[PDB]
């Protein structure tokens, strides 16, 4: 993933923890080398899965809460880190939102060549409800969806109940989230 993720999850946790703490999370990642991340480059995926790994054994909390964690965080950094106006442009609305974040990933995507992004698909089910699929290259990142969708209820002032209904882990094709908002 590209350094922004990894500047992110270093941000999130030396807000939250302190430098000293970073410090043990990076030593025990496997990453004392590498000095600074850098935000427009690319990282193996492995950078992002150890850090996670390392902070969950350090803060004693799960990876699967500290990535919910993550994902609400990065509503509110994109937007103060040169990415306000691109969310600001994906709607003004949660629904609208999601049925905006395939083409949001692609104007992202301009700019950072190697993207990877997640695939979201919308299947509304009323004014009040919609199932969200959701498909990426990626393994274990379903917890940070749900962050991030409840960060987004916060950036909307809408309340919203997630409730994952698929999991690749129980063998399904990928995972669905059942989604309720305001
Ligand atoms: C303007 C705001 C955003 C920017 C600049 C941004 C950018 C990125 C970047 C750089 C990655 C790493 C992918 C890679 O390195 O290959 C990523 C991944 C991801 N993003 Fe976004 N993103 C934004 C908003 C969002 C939002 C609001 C969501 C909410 C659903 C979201 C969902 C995800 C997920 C789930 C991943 C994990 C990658 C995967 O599943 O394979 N992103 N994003």
């Amino acid at each position: 993933m590209y350094g922004l993720v990894n500047k992110a999850i270093q941000d999130m946790i030396s807000k939250h923890h302190g430098e000293d703490t970073w410090e043990a999370i990076k030593q025990k990642a496997g990453l004392e080398d590498i000095d600074f991340f850098v935000g427009m480059e690319a990282y193996s995926d492995d950078v992002t899965y150890h850090l996670v790994g390392a902070a969950s054994e350090v803060l004693g909390k799960p990876a699967e809460e500290l990535l919910i964690a993550f994902g609400e965080y990065w509503v509110t950094y994109t937007s103060e880190e040169g990415y306000g106006e691109l969310l600001a442009s994906a709607g003004d609305s949660l629904p609208e939102f999601m049925e905006n974040l395939d083409n949001l990933h692609a104007r992202v995507g301009l700019s950072f060549p190697q993207l990877r992004p997640p695939a979201f698909e919308c299947q509304h089910t009323s004014s009040k409800s919609m199932e969200l699929h959701y498909q990426s290259t990626r393994c274990g990142l379903a917890p940070m969806v749900l962050g991030l969708l409840h960060g987004l209820g916060k950036r909307f002032q809408t309340k919203v109940e997630v409730t994952q209904t698929a999991f690749r882990e129980t063998g399904e094709d990928h995972d669905i989230f059942s989604i309720k908002y305001e």
